């Protein structure tokens, strides 16, 4: 058994909505990055990739590259995934946590996890998602963006 | 064995003293919250019910729920573990990691140990807490509030 | 198996370089701390200590202490190793999350593997280094500080 930790953020720009564990949540504003922007994608894959000792997202797909732009997170998590089993590894189970004042996750939290499930060929029972606000305080308290952490355990 | 992380912010706000990890802490200014705003406990809560996949605490139980008003976060804690148990699991052991310029939590450390062994029902060697500052930078430096992160492994 | 959980902050302050993961890495700041204020190194010993039950960095190796001034975070490391192999323990595998918007770590992280694989006695596929920026959001967003984010796995 192996364990990995991810951290993630992303900063608000633009329009909405946002796409949050693969999910397409409304928002008056948007999210900046590379890719989707998918903040929870992103620290689930590090995670990941993490306790497979593969680095991190940035090393297998780089800000750089322009084939990763507008790129959907959840593609960029199976292909991690991919290569994180062709190593050997199958999953333990993974937990995520969504830092942000708003918009409200929880109800978008099972479709989310619907969404990792699948991605991961998982049961959703080893797929958990949450949420926490910071009190108004920090960049996430202020609404300046989303932050989203994440471990995950390989056997 | 499954994994779990949690992570809370509770702003200052009134008169002391604060309780974390169930330890009532002299200090200045007090923490705002529903509960009794135990940022120690409600990362460990979420930390458990995430390698649980039981969700988060908000989930079980909500701030609009006026049942919860002043509750303190160790009922809340037995509670999450009563559930979590009847899940089917057992625990395996807890980190706590308390962000706080101030005040100083590492002589409340072995009294929260305590606590926390009660309301989890094992051992004091299964749990361990511990704090850092994040030298007098962020919403935490500037002694606005005070984090916390956990993780837990379940068996 | 026993997991554990660490995070350290260090502000930037005078010139560079700074040293992280046990590597000099050229900036133009430098690193304000008691020891060689390698943020990496800490988190990753507190999540170490953390798994072990034996508490944190602090509590080990206090700061008030002048024999730890400008101590090599390494050899601090090597000590908390010691003592958590003298506990019974065992490395499962680490993983470590650095958290800053410059300099860049990428380049930086074999040799901090090779350094902590040979600190900690085992494989470098045990050892997992990763980073990230906030986007310009927050203290690391603003270039005030560097973070990092460790976890552990004991045997
Ligand atoms: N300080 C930093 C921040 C990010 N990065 C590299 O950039 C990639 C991701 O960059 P982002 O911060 O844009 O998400 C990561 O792979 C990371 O290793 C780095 O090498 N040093
Ligand atoms: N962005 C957020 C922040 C919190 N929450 C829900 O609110 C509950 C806890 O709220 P607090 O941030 O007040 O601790 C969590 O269960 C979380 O899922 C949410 O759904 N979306
Ligand atoms: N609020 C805090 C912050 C730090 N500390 C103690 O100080 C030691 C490390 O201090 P630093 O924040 O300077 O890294 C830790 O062992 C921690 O327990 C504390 O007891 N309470
Ligand atoms: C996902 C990738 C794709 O280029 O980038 P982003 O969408 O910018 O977000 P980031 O978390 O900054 O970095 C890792 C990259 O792999
Ligand atoms: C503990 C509960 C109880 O209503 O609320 P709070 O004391 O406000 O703190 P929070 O961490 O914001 O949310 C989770 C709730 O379950
Ligand atoms: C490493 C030690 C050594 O005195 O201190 P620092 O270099 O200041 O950094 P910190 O992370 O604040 O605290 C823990 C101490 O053990
Ligand atoms: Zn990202
Ligand atoms: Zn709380
Ligand atoms: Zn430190």
């Amino acid at each position: 058994m192996r364990i990995g930790h991810g951290f993630d953020v992303h900063a608000f720009g633009g329009e909405g909505p946002i796409i949050i564990g693969g999910v397409r949540i409304p928002y008056e504003k948007g999210l900046l990055a590379h890719s989707d922007g998918d903040v929870a994608l992103h620290a689930l894959t590090d995670a990941l990739l993490g306790a497979a000792a593969l680095g991190d997202i940035g090393k297998l797909f780089p800000d750089t590259d322009p084939a990763f732009k507008g790129a959907d997170s959840r593609e960029l998590l199976r292909e991690a995934w991919r290569r994180i089993q062709a190593k050997g590894y199958t999953l333990g189970n993974v937990d995520v946590t969504i830092i942000a004042q708003a918009p409200k996750m929880l109800p978008h939290i099972p479709q989310m996890r619907v969404f990792i499930a699948e991605d991961l060929g998982c049961h959703m029972d080893d797929v958990n998602v949450k949420a926490t606000t910071t009190e108004k305080l920090g960049f996430t308290g202020r609404g300046e963006g989303i932050a989203c952490e994440a471990v995950a355990l390989l056997i």
